[PDB]
């Protein structure tokens, strides 16, 4: 119930006008929004977000895209919010994403995948701490 | 076109799960979101927000309500966005609000009117400066 | 706030699959559902419902239409719920109805106007007693 | 085509303002609503609804919750309406419920699961007869 | 009831992904779709469409915009469908448009007003003949 | 990215007022509509659409239904639009169609399945060419 997850709507999600849509899907699940802000990520932050792929191909283009414009960062709170958050977004692979999910309804690309969610509670604590100051959290 | 307005979703709007709904209505109109944050207002900020009603007996209930929980602050950018924002929200008094507008669809109280919008370009410049730092405001295309 | 109004979705509203849509619009406004049932009106009930038009030549077509199939009866509770219910429904004549309202979005006929709402607190008290038993009305918070 | 199923929106479903939403999902499937009422279940009825769990744990709290406030009872008619009704609601387990379904979109708990549907035609005939008088059915 | 009107979704409406949304609003009203096509207007057709403004200096920007990409042409059938179509679209100038209407919800420019509707039965008969062949128009129940 | 698929909303889809709904689901996926028209199919065309089933049962009734009224033909363009198009529609079998998909939300029958999508790129090139003239395509 005090569980928290980090959700980030990426620059494509913002440009396509899907910010309210994504938030609505978490509100209607019954999750509690406890932190929220918009910002344009720096290159260093984009690199941090994708640090697991630095030796991986096209890492630069991922980084460029992530910092190509403003994103919206959220912290959602609730039971199983990390795992439920993943389910709401849908499969990482649009060839497997199901309609009813955000990526299923809106995402066509696996890299520009509209939104990000924490893959574990461990990832979430780290991601929340990275993007948010303690004070910004209700 | 570089015009900006301040929109605030109040604690009832947040508690009732209307945050995304309200944002979606501005995105559909074609307005550009350039600042966004959640915060729990201090008593002082709530009082500043309602400063024109400081001598009224319900000034107290407004402030108490406004700071009762987290709110969501936005800055929207676009042509006529200030007046258009008012039109999207609907009449401040839901008893005058038309369905299709946010207050028309969701608000039942004149006090709990879900959200606030700037009444002028002058008010908007003031409200944005009050709630937002220059850095917190984006400039994308 | 303990105020109650009677809302009826008519047979066309039911046949066109608008039952949930209409109920959702009252839930969003923040009104409280306290009675709900489906029934097929008798000729006598339909006539009672339209009693003020009993001397009109289209009284017959109204009654026939009203009892043509099952209707859905509701009682909604909340502040200003009677007048607000009327505003949510829109003008009785869809030719005067504004988009955003139920008749504005869905109704094309002045006769088949999808739904009915009580015109006053007095009418509502009468209509609820006519369509509902005291037991059929809930009292929750 | 004369097949019928029983659907009950539970006290949480009513308080969260989801009554119209759930009905809309059955109307848009093309099912025919033939009985509908709101009532606050008695303790005896709540016990009846959960009779399969009386020797099961926290049975009292389930019963308390079911009768904690008004519910909305429905009878929907159509082909495969029992099985289709289950699919529309989604998996009993929110860790398996899919977005697009009612529980997938709205339910976070497995007990307070927003709504109920008949698990079989046999269960349906019994449930419909229990909650509804023959006269209340169109 | 056999009345018909011409509705056109303009290139901005198509590019912004509002085609289905606009069609859904006419289907909900209960109007009957009897002709539908996508095409990219020629300069000559765009000029014909705006012929009443041929002497105006912004005639050029309208035509350029109207033929900037594919549009979607529709013919809707039903009682009062011409005037009702106008009401569903909302004021031609989004600065007068009410939320609940298409322009009220989506349009920000007086020039880019998303869509067009026939202003009269006379205009509709003319517009349908101009954009559609007799064969392209269905007659179902 | 130049990939195209053929989508046809059938006479039931049009009568139930689902034309805008289906189109909206492709627009929000990010696919590009490049051809669109309404027409009442001839018997010969209905036979062509179902040619794989001519030796199959009730083939006549399928044909009668397909030409029972006006349909809406579309060509959608985008990456994986053929396969994504299938996923958006959902399983051919309503006992397997998932809510969130068009058939999952609206279709109750396997024959009157609301809409049609190309099963392959090969089928798509053929179907597009059959229903559309080159000029009708943007």
């Amino acid at each position: 119930s005090s569980e928290r997850t980090f959700i980030a709507i990426k620059p494509d999600g913002v440009q396509r006008g899907l910010v309210g849509e994504i938030i609505s899907r978490f509100e209607r699940k019954g999750f509690k929004l406890v932190a929220l802000k918009m910002l344009q990520p720096t290159t260093e932050q984009a690199q941090g977000h994708y640090k697991d792929l630095a030796s991986k191909p096209f890492f630069e283009g991922l980084v460029k895209y992530f910092s190509s414009g403003p994103i919206v960062c959220m912290v959602w709170e609730g039971k199983n919010v990390v795992k439920s958050g993943r389910v709401l977004l849908g499969a990482t692979n649009p060839a497997d994403s199901q309609p009813g999910t955000i990526r299923g309804d809106y995402a066509v690309d696996v890299g520009r995948n509209v939104c990000h969610g924490s893959d574990s509670v461990e990832s979430a604590q780290r991601e929340v701490a990275f993007w948010f100051k303690v004070e910004e959290i209700a």
